[PDB]
């Protein structure tokens, strides 16, 4: 089996989508402009485990343009876009991914990416840690032949630190999740674009003139709060961290508890990454047809089980939109069954966000592959200069003219005119 | 003869579900039910309505019925009906003649069925766009003495009403509700603010932040569009022919220049002028690759779509109402809704709460015309300010707004009534 | 007497401040550019009565440039800037004004302006209606030889409408006050600009993170609320008009009563134009060191008398800043003794704001004088095409490039390509 | 000599200002609430070198309230508010500082703080490193008796790493400058409040409708841009960092070069911390009466020397406001001679900002004095849990209600419910 896709005939529709996405992903296209001649990944045999979307197809074809051998599988059973996968298969690349895999087929799809034309993998590009854990626990014989790992997920990086503390990790790993360019686009800018899009497709509701309660004021909360405020909603924040709580107050947001705010809100958005945020006792105080949704962590934040078990009516309105009637006579509108509203009720992040994340991945691959004896086994942050480079790559598309330091200004500032321009502890 | 005519009356239960959701978002119409269902002030009325047969309009329809009126209904556009909403109205025993995908002949037919009731011909006209008003004057001028009032809510329709008075054709009193504060601001500003981006997003899924968005026009639509784009992190450039409107944009920090200049800078183009020849061939040729171009102003006149069709070397349809043209220079143009209204072509229009402000405006006008025959001679009138205010007050509860009441002493000082109106007719808000 | 000033040897300083203020008043300078050669006012003896400031000094010299004889007095006792007064006296213009006049001297100064070198006044330019009221009641002989009045005050136009209601107005007038370009700048943009300057100079207080309660959401309220919000304050609104209240809600502001909001606010700002807004029972509920000020109508909005009568301490911190201690042991910081904070604690509106108000005046003078057989004896709004021309005059300074309607476009729209562009009911 | 102040008779005025400041400095009043009974600084002989302002005077009396003996001097010759220094003098606290000191007097004043009644100092509270530099060079005898150093300045902290690298630092030190609660208030929020205050007092110019060029988009630039945008100015950013350039772009600011931007701007503000930002080449292109000022680094950013050397006129308008006429006949308005505009033309940061920086200082002292063993000789960041504590201390004043994690939630998140809540790399 050279690949496995749902329908190869969808390749043409995929290529048209790719062509449109390329123009919103200038960071990846910049890497093609810079590195297509020199091919810094010639020799590399990269196994990738990452959502097989249109955006990811741009990543895959960028890596190939840089000289690498690439074989791919999706890191989720439902997230694949079949036409994107088809387009990649038609271009010769071994890709094992389709929408609605079984749990057995998911494991099998990863298995087909380990050995290549010219022997086993020597690089891992990862999103969730599933490819990394499969090698270590099942195929540890292959570990010495692997030069490096890239990982861009919070779960995956926590897992990498765990493997290092337990002495299990045997390959140097670059964490790109904590890049400024990755984190700000994935957490803040991304959710700022897509939140209200999810709410609108689901409900078509008037945002302006409503009280909106956002639980959490981290990067995701900041983003959501800014989007809602922009439409003319009155935004109330809840926070546990007094620093984040202070930030909110300094922008003019009311900051209070969910115990208080549940009587106020017309819309509730959870962004905490934490369990037990919206509970039965909160639901019972809510205004009629209050909209409740999550954009934070999987499905743990809203007590959905409570609604199923305590409501008198549950009525499906349209896909991923349920309207529960309670014992008190009032209604709750739940979106995406408590799951991520931006993926359940909308299309997730825009292409431009994904460009920042995936450009970080490309940087990490080059850095590990081109500099073998520069990273010992262990989890490493992406160097700042490469993080800056990711940002630089996107400035052209953003109509931005960057100023260059003069030799004299550099000397005064005690930094190189090429970077990095900030110390490692700098918060931006 | 036919008691109603609609695509599929089996969709009525789905209709009722949508009505129930939207009723909560339409407190204006629902407060009308609260205070006038007892007294039934439209009793003995027989209202022929011509208005898009939607969920919102269904709530309008039933509010008219709740207040004692007899109602018969047709849509004012051939594609704008929601069949489930029309089914729900048909299941409730109301003569509705409407479906999505009508012929120009079926459209005319649908309106003709609403003129005669069992107890006699129409008493009142509720209109959007003038077509019901135009049919009775052209073709059924016998009925004109029987008709007590007209409500009209469209710019097109109000202009037409003023043209008919100038020539002495209009034989019925009419209330222009289009120029109400509560109507104009919701329909022009707040509505477009909410739905522009919904249109753009559903069509393209594009990142709005970090883009130059060129907004032609800074009227109320323009102001809303500009504000919406700005809030996403787009750099909004504006074009204007009116120095006051141009000055307003400058005072909010927007760059104001010409389309001749701005066509080189913009990633997104949005027309809001209500005027022809806004975006043109010479502009298209200057644009960046994959410049998203759309319209939220007047029907399809603002963008020269005919130019694109005649001059592009490729035209590929990406999805419904989204076309990607390739030009002779090898660069591409993404056009939304074929130059038609992007918020209605690529999304579902305005939210229920916007529509509530407009439709409560209609209900106010009807009661006023029916209850007070001697008060309005033949001609075009604005809705009185005190009724405009009542529309706004009817939505304050929903908005968690506690309104202050003037003390007797304060009202004497200010020289107004404590119940209003609170502003003179020239006041601009 | 040719003039009367405090010190005519302050004219160097005056001319310097004029030269600065001319650049920020392009509306008046555009009038000099268009009209200095044609002198449309040639034969106009204009008797003015308006605050004798650097700003107004520019207006005075623009009228002269446009070919008019002009004689001036101040419409207020304290508002005259003496260096500006000096400079106008030096250029051979009869100006009778200084800072700290008596009520008797005030009436005398205005009486001197009525009689020119060549006879009685041809025109009236007025702010507050005092010059208009003087000639009707005290000098009824001069009415037939005066072609028109320009008025730019809420006070003044109401008095003009009262005079016309009762039949004691024998000369036609232009109401400039309800021009878009006057109203927006004087009410909205000006107060947005100068409220916070007023508060800061008085207190130096942090705005961000405070609850700021703004009574009234008219043009002043909107200005004040937008400014406070921009600094990161949580703005609460009070209103009696449901339309205005709806507007505030649609921008995300909380809207509640003063009876409720007095327990919340760190800063109170009154803009209603109405009596009995902030009262003793509101003062008793306020947080410690609540700042209370007025930017609306004179001194009727806040019950300052109550504080004087009921406080246990009254300390002056600095000029126009009083700190009261109440029986409950809590403190109130009152700005400007309940007078206008922007004029009491700061310099009032910027020059650019004033340029829009006075260019409206200049237009009114040209319109009445150049068209005698057009305006019959009454109160009129400045024509829209002239309101438009005020705005146009400032666009150059704003770096604005105005589009011109092609003839084909103007036909479609059924208007002229020179205007007016909007109907008379249009609200902007 | 017990103290040396300009005039002790200004202490009733000072106490009055002190009483106002206290209510805006909840951080320091919360430290007085918690620790006034326990007396954690009991025994501590603190020598502080820091601007002798009303704000600092609260910090001083907070340290005394915590059971410390404190001797004080200013860290700048002009920054003392004499009336504040008199209040601290009358409270019986040895303070040696006045407005307008000589460089020999400045030194003298710091030398008077080293020696108390009971003996020599145990602790150093510092701003700019001049107390710390004096003792190591000129009083190394006192080094072993000194338990800890607090320091809150970029200059002062860069200096500790220069000392530590060369083995001369022989006292443990806490860097408080890079705390979240210090950095955000001193840099971003502070300048957001005070920039425009500076420009207004100097010029009274309309901000709305103008192009404003902000050089730099760091914390200072971010604040300055946000403030200008809030008034209705069109803001243009210049940047050398692609990440910060990207951040500006994502909020809809234009990002171009000064070489291009100099032809556009009505207002210019420099925030880079870098030399050669505004130059003669730029000045020659500027619009007539461009307002140019600096809020970044001292007087290096704007080539003020060029203006003095190449302009045909230089005219003082008022203190710290100079208006040059250039060879091309156009005018430039320089503010504060290119020095910090917020301190040159206004009062600097509000009391509430300063509360965050000086509460950091209190936290630093307790942590050093009560835990000597914990800190080896070196430069240490302030621990996060204390940074959090600073923020928590201000929430009460802000009307903020912080949520507390349940035991179950804390367990799920792998953190204590008392904190810290974020890892050390977290950027807020
Ligand atoms: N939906 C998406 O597409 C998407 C995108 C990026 C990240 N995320 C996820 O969203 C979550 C948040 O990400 P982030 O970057 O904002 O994290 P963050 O650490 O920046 O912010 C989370 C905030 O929630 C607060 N918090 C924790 N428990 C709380 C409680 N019980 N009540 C109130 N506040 C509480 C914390 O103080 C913290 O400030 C994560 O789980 C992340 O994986 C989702
Ligand atoms: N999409 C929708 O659902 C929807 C909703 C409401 C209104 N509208 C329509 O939108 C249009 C605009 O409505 P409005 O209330 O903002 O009108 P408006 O009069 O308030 O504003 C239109 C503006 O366009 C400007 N303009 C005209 N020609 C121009 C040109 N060639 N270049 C630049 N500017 C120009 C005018 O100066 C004016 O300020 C109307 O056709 C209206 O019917 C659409
Ligand atoms: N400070 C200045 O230099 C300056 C500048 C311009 C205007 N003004 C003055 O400020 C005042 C307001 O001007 P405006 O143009 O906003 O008038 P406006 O009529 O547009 O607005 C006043 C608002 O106050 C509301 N109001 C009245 N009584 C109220 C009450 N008891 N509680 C709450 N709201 C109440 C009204 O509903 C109205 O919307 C006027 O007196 C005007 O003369 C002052
Ligand atoms: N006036 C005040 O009260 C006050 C308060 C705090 C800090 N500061 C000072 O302000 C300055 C900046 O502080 P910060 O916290 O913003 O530092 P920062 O590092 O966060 O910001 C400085 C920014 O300027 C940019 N920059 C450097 N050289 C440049 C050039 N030639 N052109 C354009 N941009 C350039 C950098 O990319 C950087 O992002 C420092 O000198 C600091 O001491 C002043
Ligand atoms: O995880 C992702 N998508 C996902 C997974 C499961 C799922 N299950 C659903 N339902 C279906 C109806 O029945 C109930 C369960 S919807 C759904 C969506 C996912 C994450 C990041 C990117 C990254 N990304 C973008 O955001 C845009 N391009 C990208 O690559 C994609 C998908
Ligand atoms: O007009 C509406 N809708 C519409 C949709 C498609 C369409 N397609 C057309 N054709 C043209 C000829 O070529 C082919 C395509 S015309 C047309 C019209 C419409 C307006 C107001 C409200 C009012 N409204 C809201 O906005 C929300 N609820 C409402 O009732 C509805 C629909
Ligand atoms: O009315 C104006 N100024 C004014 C009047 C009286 C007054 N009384 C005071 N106190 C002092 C202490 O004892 C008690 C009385 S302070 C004060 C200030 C006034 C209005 C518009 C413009 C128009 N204007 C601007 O706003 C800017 N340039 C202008 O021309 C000016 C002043
Ligand atoms: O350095 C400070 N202020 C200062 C220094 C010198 C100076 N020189 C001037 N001119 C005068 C006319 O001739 C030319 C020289 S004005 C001026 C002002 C300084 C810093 C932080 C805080 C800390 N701070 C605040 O920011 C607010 N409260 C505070 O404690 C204070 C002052």
């Amino acid at each position: 089996l050279p690949y496995k896709v749902a329908d190869i005939g969808l390749a043409a529709w995929g290529r048209k989508a790719l062509d449109i996405a390329e123009n919103e992903m200038p960071g990846l296209m910049r890497m093609r402009e810079r590195y297509s001649a020199s091919k810094p990944l010639k020799g590399a045999r990269i196994a990738g485990c990452l959502h097989m979307t249109v955006e990811t197809a741009v990543l895959i074809e960028t890596l190939v343009t840089l000289g690498a051998e690439v074989q791919w599988s999706s890191c989720n059973i439902f997230s694949t876009q079949d036409h994107a996968a088809a387009a990649i298969a038609k271009a010769g690349i071994p890709v094992y991914a389709w929408k609605g895999e079984t749990d057995e087929e998911y494991l099998w799809c990863i298995e087909q990416t380990l050995y290549f034309k010219d022997g086993p993998l020597n690089m891992i590009l990862d999103d969730g840690g599933d490819l990394t854990n499969l090698i270590h626990t099942k195929y540890p014989q292959l570990l010495p032949g692997i030069r490096g790992i890239s990982e861009e997920t919070t779960t995956g990086v926590h897992n990498l630190y765990k493997m290092m503390a337990n002495g299990i990790l045997k390959v140097p790993a670059i964490n790109v999740n904590d890049s400024v360019t990755k984190s700000k686009f994935d957490n803040l800018y991304g959710c700022r674009e897509s939140l209200i899009d999810g709410i609108k497709r689901a409900t078509d509701v008037m945002i302006a003139g409503k009280v909106a309660v956002v639980a959490g004021y981290g990067d995701v909360g900041k983003g959501c709060a800014q989007a809602l405020r922009g439409f003319g909603a009155r935004v109330i924040i809840t926070e546990i961290d007094p620093i984040n709580a202070l930030q909110a107050a300094m922008e003019g947001y009311e900051v209070t508890t969910m115990d208080e705010a549940c009587q106020e809100g017309n819309i509730f958005v959870t962004t905490t990454g934490c369990i037990d945020i919206i509970l039965g006792r909160h639901f019972e105080q809510m205004k009629d047809d209050a909209i409740v949704c999550n954009i934070g962590h999987f499905d743990v934040e809203i007590d959905v089980k409570w609604l199923n078990e305590n409501a008198v009516e549950k009525v499906n309105i349209k896909p991923q939109v349920d309207r529960y009637r309670l014992k008190n006579g009032r209604r709750i509108i739940l979106l995406a069954e408590g799951r991520l509203v931006n993926l359940g009720c909308a299309m997730g992040h825009p292409s431009f966000v994904m460009s920042n994340s995936f450009t970080n991945q490309v940087m990490a691959q080059i850095e590990l592959w081109t500099h073998p004896d520069k990273y010992p086994v262990g989890v490493h942050f992406l160097p700042k200069k490469l993080d800056e480079a990711v940002a630089e790559a996107h400035l052209g598309k953003l109509n931005v003219k960057l100023t260059k330091l003069t030799e004299k200004q550099a000397q005064y500032l005690g930094m190189s005119c090429d970077g990095p321009f900030k110390p490692d502890h700098y918060r931006y």
